[PDB]
């Protein structure tokens, strides 16, 4: 038995609704409108007027003030970031074997042409999600990338920001936030240069629109409102366990901060510290983190690492991070989470910011199914095969007859023509030919 | 490059009619659940029986498929189950050294639950039953679900419901069409919703998978199949034909193209195609004269670039290759769900038993996947691991960083490791955020 000593209201799920709602509306009209509505939509909801594609000549002038120390920090993220890529690159490869003696059948692995990267900028300006993206897509090989960021706070894109599309490889950066950048990315306005892929995070509207348009685009996955899971046994210090938690819930109201304990005193110090951090944070953040802890926010107590594995699992964290004894054994028995911290010392912003493995991860579940962005997202593992013709003779007849089977004469006779053409003295059985 | 046959259509063209009908029967079976499921099964499908079938049934159902049928078969799911676990072995685990001290990886996972669609209904899909749940065997999935349309106004026909036993299915359902990929996202009559829904269909079966997609993951988009045929002036043109009215046979809107440098061929195959239909069985006959005159489409380009180029934009399901220089042609194409090099292999061997997954991207999906492998049935996720000293670099970028961006909580919480670890040191760890 397992016990709630904090049970939320709220879920991931709560805001499904609106989110549809607002995106159905949203993708109608672009789709009927095209740059019309995506420059009314800069405009009402960004209070954005001017030109939306900057130029190379833009950018220079934007980031002209941009601090040494300030470059440094980003370059040396960027760095950490495409080293990681470049592993994850290494463990795809590419291969052929022999199946049927004859038949040749292998796997190509490509990057696609174009990719469409969003960095949010709202509540925060995410320099790091800036070279998440961009980065990633730089390190598979892709050709064009084009990247959005929100216009913030009365200019356009954060400097910051930008000077992070700009490092990390930008082919083109466009001034565009939120549902109309994900749709503008998607059909290629503005550039002509529709995306193959879509990727990066951002609010229930931004991570809907992805999901939405998938079909047109691939994606990465949904990555929505930002969760943190702690595992924790009586060797945690709850004072760290507390600041990890408080440190995603300001990233909005809607972020779950999730606590899953074999130990009774460290939840019951949890529960007594997040609020009294949470009240010494500032105005944006204090706001925030009150109502994702009240709200999303959920503290479970179980029995045994058996019972924390199968809830921890059901949950499905975007982030958890583990502060136990055994590191070993957690490390093999978790099987969903998008990015897992293993050990105190490193922790969720260290991923946010600079440790090297993407940030850009499934929320709401999606790690039931997915990973994050990575190489592999903007990679396209295609098949291919040869044979000769003395394949053919198992491959054909099995065909002409499964496809006999199936009611699929059309199919059959594709055999049938190779078999006499390439073997005009065999007598196989190739099925009864189909009559209706 | 010249048109020397357009068509009127293409797979784009039916896509506002599907997703009427995807959207009413969704919202219609997320308000009444099973109920709206079991009424649609009755109306569309003409089934009143269970739905799920008990190993008792399966076995009664499946007594009398022939020795001889059940070789054909276990041969083909063999071939895929090959290549799926060469696939397999392509993706690998690792760990990395970054920054000394710290320590990144890559796991590889199965997912649990995996529901499979195949296709019955101009056809019966026994190919697709096995394409779908022996690579998800492959892949070391747990749990498979499976459906397949009641076919005819009967049950799953028996030698779709042989293949599902024999790759290895945990459960079957007699399930078709939306119904059954939204019983499957949701574990409507099982109790096991699925982590990801796979498997080919129509319009309606493929905007479904592609709607529900975030409740579950999915393999591709994989709609009304498509063929293309690159050809120079070395190719067959009957044998050229052929091939193309073999997918085209698959129902009315399946696009059957052709890319060539020799007029040559294109004059004798657009002869030749519509002679061949006509040889064809009634079912046949009617699906592909429809699609060959509304999807079907001749294009005659100057060079071996420019094909790849019209080719690249198509991005079709299936692309075979009857050229002289097959390694160039490897070499230099990139959007295709699989490639068949040279003119022996042929989509229907594919289709069937040549081992590498049918269940391809369609409606240009060519362009950001390839189709169903164990790939799609892997999570790759990461972890983590410092040392202490690792954090006095990491510890002091995060927090400036995080200070740049507005956020103090997450400095806080590089802060509060510096002030653990390392009491002693001074750090810029950035001005704090005041707004
Ligand atoms: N899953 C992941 O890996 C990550 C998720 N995130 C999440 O990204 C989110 C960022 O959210 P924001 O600060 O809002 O930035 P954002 O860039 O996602 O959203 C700002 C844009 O959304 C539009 N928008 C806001 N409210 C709207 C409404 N009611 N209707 C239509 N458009 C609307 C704005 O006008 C603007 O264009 C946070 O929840 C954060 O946790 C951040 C980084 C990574
Ligand atoms: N992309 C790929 O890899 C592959 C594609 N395919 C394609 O799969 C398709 C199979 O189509 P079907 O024979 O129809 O079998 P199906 O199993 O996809 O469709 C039959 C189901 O659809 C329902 N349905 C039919 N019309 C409907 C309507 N108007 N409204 C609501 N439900 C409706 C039926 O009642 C039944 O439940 C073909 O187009 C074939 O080319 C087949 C194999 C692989
Ligand atoms: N914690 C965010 C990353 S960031 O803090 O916005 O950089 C996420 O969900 O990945
Ligand atoms: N040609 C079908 C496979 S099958 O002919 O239905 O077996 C496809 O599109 O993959
Ligand atoms: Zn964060
Ligand atoms: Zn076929």
């Amino acid at each position: 038995m397992i016990s709630y000593l904090k049970k939320a209201e709220k879920t991931p799920q709560t805001e499904t609704a609106t989110a549809q709602k607002v995106v159905t509306e949203m993708l109608a009209e672009i789709q009927a409108r095209g740059k019309d509505a995506v420059r009314q939509y800069a405009k009402q909801l960004d209070g954005w007027s001017g030109d939306i594609v900057l130029t190379p000549d833009q950018i220079r002038e934007q980031t002209k003030d941009v601090p040494a120390g300030v470059r440094a920090d980003i370059d040396f993220a960027i760095r950490q970031v495409t080293d990681f890529a470049l592993a994850q690159r290494e463990s795809l490869k590419e291969f052929s074997v022999e199946l049927h003696p004859g038949v040749t059948a292998g796997q190509r692995v490509l990057p696609v042409n174009v990719v469409g990267c969003y960095a949010p900028a709202g509540r925060y300006a995410h320099i790091a999600s800036a070279y998440m993206g961009v980065a990633t897509a730089k390190a598979a090989g892709v050709k064009t990338v084009v990247a959005c960021s929100s216009p913030f706070r009365g200019q356009g894109i954060h400097p910051h920001v930008l000077y992070a599309f700009q490092a990390a490889g930008a082919d083109v950066i466009m001034a565009l936030g939120g549902v109309q950048a994900i749709a503008s990315m998607a059909y290629g306005l503005f550039t002509g240069k529709p995306a193959d892929v879509v990727v990066g995070p951002g609010n229930k509207f931004v991570a809907e629109a992805k999901r939405s348009l998938y079909g047109q685009v691939g994606i990465d996955v949904f990555a929505g409102p930002s969760e943190v899971a702690v595992i924790a046994d009586e060797t945690a210090d709850p004072a760290i366990v507390a600041s990890d938690l408080v440190g995603q819930a300001e990233h909005g109201h809607e972020s779950p901060a999730w606590l899953f304990t074999t130990s009774r005193d460290l939840a019951d110090r949890v529960m007594a510290l997040v609020p009294e951090l949470i009240a010494k944070l500032p105005p944006t953040a204090r706001d925030a983190a009150t109502a994702a802890w009240r709200d999303y926010g959920e503290v479970i107590l179980c029995g045994t690492r058996e019972e924390v594995v199968e809830i921890s699992d059901r949950y499905a964290s975007e982030h958890l991070e583990v502060h136990t004894a055994d590191l070993d054994w957690w490390l093999a028995n978790l099987t969903c989470y998008g990015s897992l911290f293993l050990g105190e010392e490193t922790t969720v912003a260290f991923g946010d910011k600079t440790s090297g493995p993407n940030h850009v991860l499934p929320t709401k579940g999606a790690a039931r199914y997915s990973g994050g962005l990575s190489v592999h997202k903007f990679m396209k593992t295609l098949t291919w095969q040869q044979m000769t013709r003395e394949a053919t003779r198992q491959i054909g007849q099995v065909t002409a007859r499964i496809s006999r089977l199936e009611g699929m004469e059309a199919h059959a006779r594709t055999a049938d023509d190779r078999m006499a053409k390439y073997f005009p003295n065999a007598s196989f059985e190739m099925g009864t030919p189909v009559e209706v």
